[PDB]
């Protein structure tokens, strides 16, 4: 089997991407944030505290003939931005782009933090990291990909995120029309439950490539590119008027400035992030100060190749017995 679904930016800045997902019988379609940095599929639901729902589409398991309570199961998650959610668990039929999993754990939110409430466009998350990070207790649950894997033509999914435009998540096949050149594959460590790999270096604009190992994770659920302070300082030093602002919480720059590209290494191959991808707009409405799309990972404890990086590539998440990551230009 295979599946193919379009993923769409939630706003004009590509702050996140949503993908429609069919849950239950008859189908209830919710727009979920596909997140290769976590491993829970959770949704706004008929059980979510009413004051914490504001515009989201909810899953109502009582209206699904295939929903079954996963008795005694609870879940609780917090994300790197300090947001959180928790609740109980149903199993149900879940389809993505024509690919169906029966008995998928669907984690129903009883509580969500304010940032979730305040974002009407995201109805929940669909985790695509390794199932060892799944928070369901007492019995940890599998991701949608893990459950689908054996049925797939090939044990892979691909992320093809758009810049200010829709893109595609495919399951079970590699669309050879969707990228240029070849796909370069690189080793993955699953020891922390992430798609963790090592970039071979970087360049800023037309500058010379610096060979240096940069461990990090491929995370579709993180918006920006978070890299070591040394790397990030070298980038923003090439932007007239850029500065790191403690009050704003990162590097900012005047949007009269031209942003250089940023290149990262994948083995001997190179992925180029165009300068425009690194502009996340005014820090507040009407401001001439713009927020940068490349920021320091110092304090996070890990480097994160988020959407800013990933949307410059066609990315293969290879879930073979020994997982690997592939990157192609597009």
């Amino acid at each position: 089997s295979t599946g193919s679904a379009t993923t769409t930016p939630i706003d004009s800045l590509d702050d996140a991407y949503i993908t429609p997902v069919q849950i239950g019988t008859p189908a209830q379609t919710l727009n979920l944030d596909f997140d290769t940095g976590s491993s829970d599929l959770w949704v706004f639901s008929s059980e979510t505290t009413a004051s914490e729902v504001d515009g989201q589409t909810i899953y109502t398991p009582s209206k699904s003939t295939t929903a079954k309570l996963l008795s005694g199961a609870t879940w609780s998650i917090s994300y790197g931005d300090g947001s959180s959610s928790s609740g109980d668990v149903y199993t149900d039929t879940v389809s993505v782009g024509g690919l169906t999993v029966t008995g998928q754990a669907v984690e129903s939110a009883k509580k969500v933090s304010s940032s979730f409430t305040e974002d009407s466009t995201i109805d929940g998350l669909l985790g695509l990291a390794f199932s060892t990070l799944n928070t369901v207790s007492p019995t940890q649950q599998k991701t949608f990909f893990d459950n689908a894997k054996a049925s797939l033509d090939s044990p892979v999914f691909t992320a093809d995120l758009g810049y200010h435009a829709p893109g595609t998540y495919n399951f079970g096949f590699i669309d050879t029309t969707a990228y240029t050149g070849s796909i370069t594959y690189t080793a993955v460590s699953t020891k922390q439950g992430f798609w963790e790999w090592t970039s071979t270096g970087y360049a800023v604009g037309s500058g010379t490539f610096k060979s240096t190992s940069i461990d990090g994770i491929a995370d579709t659920g993180t918006t920006l590119l978070y890299l070591p302070a040394t790397v990030v300082s070298a980038y923003w030093a090439q932007v007239s008027g850029a500065k790191s602002s403690s009050s704003v919480g990162g590097y900012v720059f005047p949007c009269s400035a031209t942003l250089p590209s940023f290149t990262f290494g994948v083995g001997s191959a190179r992925i180029v992030i165009p300068g425009d991808y690194i502009d996340f707009g005014p820090i507040s409405t009407g401001s001439s100060s713009c927020f940068g799309g490349i920021q320091s990972s110092a304090g996070i404890g890990i480097n994160i190749f988020g959407d800013v990086a990933l949307k410059a590539a066609f990315v293969v998440f290879n879930g073979a017995t020994t997982p690997t990551l592939g990157f192609a230009s597009k």
